[PDB]
């Protein structure tokens, strides 16, 4: 009816067809336009940088302290496993 | 029917054809610099390095668990590896 | 019941039919219309950078 509405305005200027498409009354063509389209490209697009700020939330919504606690229990796992290299080594003789 | 508006605009002020062509209906040359070109610009341009970019923000940017996790364990790994190593070659020699 | 104020000002304005939509929210298209597409924008789409 928007379509209805510019419709009757232009026809008041005098320019039905060659100067006026919005017809879609159900046509294949928009309908393609909006179902295949407009139908891909409302909710499957946001994937990019604007939402992929979002989708790079996986390492975002953290806080440094669990960064700090990962990377202090590594060193920790590190020195360990030296520990233990070193006994069984000693133990080896 | 935008070129149809900007044809009748220029045929108003009297130049149709020649001096503002606006016309560019259906061309080869219309189909490859309208139908083509902007579907080659549009997906493949903005693809490249801000996906990577996201990618990259999105592995271990102020998040330091894997990474830290991986690189202080590879220094464990390494160390008692070489330290089996040492420890045969004594006994060989 | 805004439809009703623009039939309303269509009928003043000469127009019997409703060639405008104003489409009846009590409308199975319309439920359509309201339903799927203004919930699925309000609830799930708040979920961007910012959220």
């Amino acid at each position: 009816n928007l379509y209805n509405i510019l419709k009757e305005v232009t026809e008041n200027a005098g320019y039905k067809d060659p100067d006026r498409f919005w017809t879609n009354p159900n046509s294949p063509e928009a309908l393609q336009a909006k179902a295949i389209r407009e139908q891909k490209e409302a909710q499957p697009k946001p994937e990019d940088i604007k939402a992929q700020a979002d989708a790079q939330r996986a390492q975002s919504d953290a806080l440094a302290k669990q960064a700090e606690a990962q990377m202090k229990q590594v060193e920790a796992q590190i020195r360990l496993a030296e520990i233990e290299l070193k006994k069984q080594e000693a133990v080896l003789q």
